[PDB]
């Protein structure tokens, strides 16, 4: 009987693994499905994540129409969107995605705030650093990993990327943060 044996991995197929170099990226196909998403608006990108994960991790707990718990996808992504000098507006989304066995017919949300929503396969490209992650740390890889992808046939959408977490935030050791770059 183990305690988080309902905790998956999101599915995706890594087609390259480039940079080699001081900052390495991963190309990802991510497989699409039904999400549980929370849009926040008017609150920096490091507040808006206190307010909207706890409604999504009491959505998977049991908060739900059928009153039962779902397990949870790592890593949970979230959307941000940077101006032109680099920095994160005050806007914000959380892309978390269903577990396979509930993609069927997900659990309908207790909480309003929490959308069940759709959304189709992405490719990303990602770059991966430790530690807790601020909104001036995904700026600071979102720029690095723009560079190395500067002068390769790599095209990247850049009205909007994302932003995911492989660790609560009371696990300190071994953190994974990613910055994902859509292709276009
Ligand atoms: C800063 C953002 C986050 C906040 C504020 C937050 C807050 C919470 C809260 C309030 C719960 C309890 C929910 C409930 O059952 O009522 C919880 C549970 C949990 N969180 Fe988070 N969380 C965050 C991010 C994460 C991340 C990134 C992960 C890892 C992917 C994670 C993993 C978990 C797990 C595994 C549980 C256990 C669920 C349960 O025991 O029912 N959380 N979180």
């Amino acid at each position: 009987n183990s305690l988080f044996g309902s905790v998956e991995t999101w599915p995706w197929q890594v087609l390259s693994t480039g940079g080699k170099e001081d900052v390495s990226y991963e190309e990802r196909a991510c497989e699409g499905g039904k999400f549980a998403t929370v849009e926040v608006t008017d609150k920096p990108v490091d507040e808006a994540l206190r307010e909207a994960m706890p409604k999504i991790m009491k959505y998977v707990g049991g908060t739900n129409d059928k009153g039962v718990g779902m397990g949870m996808t790592v890593p949970v992504s979230f959307a941000v969107f940077p101006n032109e000098d680099g920095s994160l507006q005050k806007k914000l989304k959380v892309w978390f995605r269903i577990p396979n066995q509930f993609q069927g017919s997900p659990p309908a949300p207790s909480d309003e705030s929490v959308k069940i929503e759709e959304r189709e396969g992405i490719t990303v490209y990602s770059t991966q650093f430790g530690g807790y992650a601020k909104e001036a740390d995904y700026v600071a890889h979102a720029t690095q990993l723009r560079t190395t992808l500067e002068g390769t046939p790599a095209t990247y959408q850049g009205d909007v990327y994302y932003c995911a977490g492989y660790d609560p935030p009371m696990k300190p050791y071994g953190r994974r943060n990613e910055v994902w770059l859509v292709k276009a």
